[PDB]
């Protein structure tokens, strides 16, 4: 019985199952105390102000409850080589590769799992706080929605999670008897520290490990206090442990920004699009039109849930409550919108610290007036000449949703937002269009699969954007996609693949970007609605001569832009079959080898 340690809240008044997971793993890990949180300003406000005299965040004085937390320079990223799903059987979780090693995900067997786990939980949280935070994904009374309880000893964690889920007593309340994701973290440094403490950032890097048991709804994070490691509800549950769940009960879960887009005669559209990590989510989900008339507003810029409903609709909503925004390149012109929403309530992690008490990095497009110096995201004095960056690559940004200026009025509507249009992209220097249209489902289903963007000297796979984020095996995800066309009364959203990133012969982009991708979504918008706007090529549908509205741009290069050589093509096509030979082999669909036969024929007769 824990109760004696209880400082918020009551072990009594959890339902049962949620008070033994509590226990069981307060037995196990010996926190001091157990704050059950109840998500209360009071709470919030309480959190933050305790961190600030642990040395633990700094309060930013520019801007209204801002705060920044710089971390050991060991802890800045998702790790990938130590995030792993565990099942009985590998084949479940990925593909058995052909020739190497798989891309597609990291498996870890059930006996290895419960050795890492052991030398990692039994005492872990010793003289520190285990803090309980009940959160639900997607709005409290939705359909769609689900709830977790994490477990963690960082308050970095619990204010982060306030931000990026709903958080509190009410999902609690709303929970009740129902089944939830057991979600434990730990950053790994039992109190007295046995390893010597850096920039006041605990966290145990040697020992890492982000795991996911989907059979037993569980995951359980050791080592990293940073972003996608710690924050549970952010990829492992609403990507890695969703995808399963939706695998099973016939829905989606994808790595998809969610837009709502209404043309000059009132007509609104809502779109999802699925891009790498840090390739321009954010910028297309809360973009600033162009075009006289038109208007975006956001839904959501990372993580889609996706149901067919009983009419056939595809409806998504945002599982999140909040951004959690790559910080570097941000600016007035590349996202106006995402400057007012992170100017109050806003967490900072590992960026630049301006002598007014501002927010600096990379890209950030504004002139200091003079006087005005600068601290690096390491803690020291920095000049725009200088070797490093003021701020890590990786840097972020972590803000209420509610803040966005053009957030969607149905961004938590319980029934979700009707897909009408869902969009591929990478970042192609050479081959690949502006954008194009699927001949039919199964071709998109194709064209997620093959989705390649550069890395900048490297061209690599991410297939759906969802490489390291398949909670299981992804030809069997290329088969669960490809069944929605035998569900009946289904109504199958278009498929687009775009690409703002093709140049020309001596380095220069093609197409201006940001705002003016409101031509290529106006474009779409009238191919969703019948319009004769389309030529057919071998890789799919383009816009016919003149169907883009190109007016004020100036003299846009469209033949090179949308230029497809049979020599490009040929190559390509060559590439992603060995590639899917090897990453996906017996698990590749039919279907999905057709459209690859039929490409490759297409093109050899061009
Ligand atoms: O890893 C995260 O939580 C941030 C993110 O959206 C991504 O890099 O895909
Ligand atoms: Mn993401
Ligand atoms: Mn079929
Ligand atoms: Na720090």
């Amino acid at each position: 019985d824990f109760s004696a340690k209880v400082i918020q809240g009551s072990l009594d008044s959890l339902p049962q199952e949620v008070r033994k997971f509590v226990e069981g793993n307060a037995q196990l890990c010996q926190p001091e105390y157990i704050h059950i949180c109840d998500g209360s300003e009071e709470e919030y406000g309480r959190l933050l102000a305790h961190m600030q005299e642990e040395g633990v965040i700094r309060k930013l004085k520019k801007y209204d409850n801002c705060w920044l937390a710089l971390t050991d320079p060991r802890d800045v990223a998702r790790i990938e080589s130590k995030t792993v799903i565990i099942t009985q059987e590998q084949r479940d979780t990925v593909p058995i590769p052909k020739s190497g090693q798989s891309q597609l995900g990291r498996w870890m067997s059930e006996e290895d799992f419960e050795k890492a786990f052991n030398a990692r939980f039994p005492g872990c949280m010793k003289g520190r706080t285990m803090y309980v935070i009940p959160f639900s994904m997607g709005p409290l009374g939705s359909p769609l929605a689900k709830i977790g309880i994490e477990l963690t000893d960082s308050p970095y964690v619990v204010a982060s999670m306030r931000i990026m889920t709903r958080m509190g007593t009410s999902v609690l309340e709303a929970l009740g008897d129902g089944e939830f994701i057991k979600c434990l973290h730990s950053v790994g440094c039992p109190l007295p520290l046995k390893k010597p403490l850096v920039n006041n950032w605990a966290c145990n890097p040697e020992l890492t490990l982000i795991a996911h048991l989907p059979d037993r709804r569980e995951i359980i994070s050791f080592g990293s206090g940073y972003g996608g490691n710690s924050l549970l509800g952010k990829k492992c549950f609403a990507l890695r442990i969703a995808s399963r769940l939706a695998k099973e009960e016939g829905w989606l879960a994808e790595h998809m920004l969610i837009l709502g887009i209404t043309n000059p005669e009132g007509k609104k559209k809502y779109l999802a699009a699925a891009f790498p990590s840090a390739c321009g989510k954010t910028n297309l989900a809360m973009m600033n039109p162009t075009l006289p008339g038109w208007k975006v507003e956001c839904v959501g810029d990372d993580i889609a849930w996706m149901k067919f409903d009983a009419q056939g609709n595809l409806r998504a909503i945002n599982p999140e409550n909040g951004f959690f925004g790559v910080a570097p390149g941000t600016s007035v012109k590349t996202n106006p919108n995402a400057i007012k929403t992170i100017q109050k309530n806003t967490i900072f992690t590992n960026v630049a610290e301006t002598s007014d008490g501002g927010v600096y990095w990379e890209g950030i497009d504004e002139p200091l007036a003079p006087g005005v110096t600068i601290t690096s995201w390491k803690n020291k004095e920095w000049r725009p000449q200088d070797e490093e960056p003021c701020a890590h690559p990786n840097s972020r940004f972590c803000t209420p949703a509610s803040q966005c200026p053009i957030i969607d009025p149905a961004w938590e509507s319980p029934e979700g937002v009707p897909i009408e249009g869902i969009i591929f992209g990478g970042r192609r220097p050479a081959g690949v269009p502006l954008v194009y249209e699927a001949l039919s489902w199964q071709h998109g289903v194709f064209v997620g699969a093959a989705m390649r963007s550069e890395a900048g000297k490297v061209i690599m796979h991410d297939p759906f954007a969802m490489r390291p984020f398949f909670g299981y095996n992804f030809g069997k995800y290329l088969a669960h996609w490809l069944s929605m066309a035998h569900r009946p009364a289904a109504k199958l959203p278009k498929i687009f693949h775009v690409n703002w990133f093709r140049k020309d012969k001596n380095g220069k982009f093609l197409w201006p970007g940001f705002g003016e991708n409101s031509r290529v979504l106006e474009w779409m918008f009238g191919r969703i609605e019948g319009e004769d706007s389309a030529k057919l090529t071998p890789i799919g549908y383009v816009p016919k001569e003149d169907a883009l509205n190109l007016k004020g741009l100036g003299d846009v290069n469209v033949e090179e832009l949308f230029g497809i050589s049979k020599e490009f093509w040929e190559k390509e096509v060559e590439e992603i079959d060995k590639y899917l030979e090897d990453q996906v082999n017996a698990d590749l669909p039919y279907e999905i080898e057709r459209e690859l036969r039929a490409l490759k024929q297409r093109i050899s007769q061009m």
